[PDB]
């Protein structure tokens, strides 16, 4: 079976999603490049962003990613934490991040972790993690 | 000034954005086609959608509409109704709606709302409605 497998081809593919959080109880969604460890999202952000203050007030997140309408894409549910060590901001750093953060050694630059709790495969079944 | 002639002309374009809402205390955001009259947005989907639930719960909605990583694009606040007006949902049927609804008399098809209250641009100003 090729769940696990489809989830990773997405997760393996474009960069470029869409991260939801909850800010002063009201929905928040932003564009943002993923990268991953295993099942586990990373965003590269400035620590002064508002997704970073929604996190700090409510943990949970949504992702889409993946996505001609019928391209097939994966939706995200899990908690987020933020995440300073150096090798993982060193393994993701790139230069595209240099919109928002200077280098890899910018003390701006934090990482997003998402660690996922349910995984849906859109084109739903799904993986608990 | 250019800012509603940006704007309009994101709304004109390609029709597929986000539109976020909050599930049970958590963000959920979804793949949605966009129709506008002026600045309100609707979405034509199936009565007994999940984001309808959400919206019965909470009103407070967010979209991304009009997105290579430097493309212009606005993010939309406001909050959401259904709207059943035969008028509207006759003007925005379309054969790509078939995905979800098998025609415009369907009993299931209806519209949601969104009025805005904040549209950003973004490549932010924006404006208050
Ligand atoms: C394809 C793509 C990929 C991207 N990838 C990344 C990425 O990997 N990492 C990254 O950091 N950024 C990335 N960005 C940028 C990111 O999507 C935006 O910076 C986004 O606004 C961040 O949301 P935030 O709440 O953290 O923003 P913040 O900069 O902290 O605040 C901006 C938010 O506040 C609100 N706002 C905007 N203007 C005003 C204003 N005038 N007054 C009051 N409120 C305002 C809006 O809701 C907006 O989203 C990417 C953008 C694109 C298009
Ligand atoms: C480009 C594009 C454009 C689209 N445009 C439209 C549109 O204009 N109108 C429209 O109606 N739809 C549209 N869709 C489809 C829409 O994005 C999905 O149907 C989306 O899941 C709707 O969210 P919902 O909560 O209303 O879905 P619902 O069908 O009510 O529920 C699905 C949601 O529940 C969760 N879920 C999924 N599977 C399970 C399961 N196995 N068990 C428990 N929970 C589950 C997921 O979070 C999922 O989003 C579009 C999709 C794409 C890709």
């Amino acid at each position: 079976m090729h769940l696990k497998e489809k989830i990773t081809t997405i997760i393996q593919g474009q960069r470029t999603g869409v991260l939801s959080t909850v800010r002063n109880d009201k929905p928040h969604s932003a564009f943002m490049m993923f990268f991953h460890e295993d099942f586990v999202l990373y965003v590269a952000t400035d620590r002064q962003s508002k997704k970073i203050t929604d996190i700090e007030n409510n943990p949970n997140v949504h992702v889409l990613l993946g996505r001609k309408l019928d391209e097939d894409y994966i939706e995200v549910e899990g908690l987020a934490s933020i995440e300073e060590d150096s090798t993982l901001k060193n393994k993701f750093w790139n230069n595209s991040l240099k919109r928002w953060l200077l280098r890899p050694e910018d003390p701006n630059y934090v990482l997003i972790k998402i660690n996922p709790d349910t995984i849906y495969y859109i084109d739903p079944e799904f993986l608990r993690l």
